């Protein structure tokens, strides 16, 4: 059984409002309901199950014709302190590509009084034979949309 590999992309998008108020929107348990009214021609479909917290199970269907096709998400943690939020892909998606382990991390974090900046991490172990299959289709692209939209969401309100 020869070595798990394991891979970690980043994205960061500095933004001129501060880490609390981007922070209250990430940790926004109304947020999951919100992401249409956000990231249109994304979502097929978006089946919520609990109360948009932590333990929260998002299944997520995409337009015909791109991959993945659909997915389940879940609120694995929320740490004010930090500003640290971590979903994880639990099934569909990139687990049927050999992808053993998915996880989303978002730490907003604090550049001066009226400043931030969000830094979307996301960390996968992939079988060893999967990983030229999988290694172009796994891109921030999901996490940057998400950063891209809460960001001009914030401006507009502050502004
Ligand atoms: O912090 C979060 C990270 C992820 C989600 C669910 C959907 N995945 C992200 C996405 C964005 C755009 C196109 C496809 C997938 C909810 C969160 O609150």
């Amino acid at each position: 059984q020869v070595s798990t590999v394991t891979k970690v992309i980043h994205h960061e998008l500095e933004v001129a409002a501060s880490a609390d108020d981007i922070w209250t929107v990430y940790s926004w348990p109304g947020l999951a309901k919100h992401l249409p009214d956000l990231l249109p021609g994304a979502f097929e479909k978006l089946e919520i199950i609990g109360d948009g917290g932590v333990g929260t199970i998002l299944d997520v269907t995409f337009v015909p014709g791109e991959f993945p096709h659909e997915y389940k998400e879940k609120f694995i943690l929320v740490d004010n302190e930090h500003r640290l939020k971590k979903v994880q892909m639990i099934e569909g998606g990139y687990l049927d590509l050999g992808v053993t382990y998915y996880m989303d991390t978002i730490h907003v974090v604090p550049t001066g009084k009226d400043s931030c900046v969000i830094k979307s991490s996301t960390e996968y172990h992939v079988k060893p034979e999967f990983v030229k299959i999988v290694e172009p289709l796994i891109t921030t692209g999901p996490l940057a949309a998400m950063a891209d939209a809460i960001s001009k969401l914030v401006l507009e309100h502050k502004s």
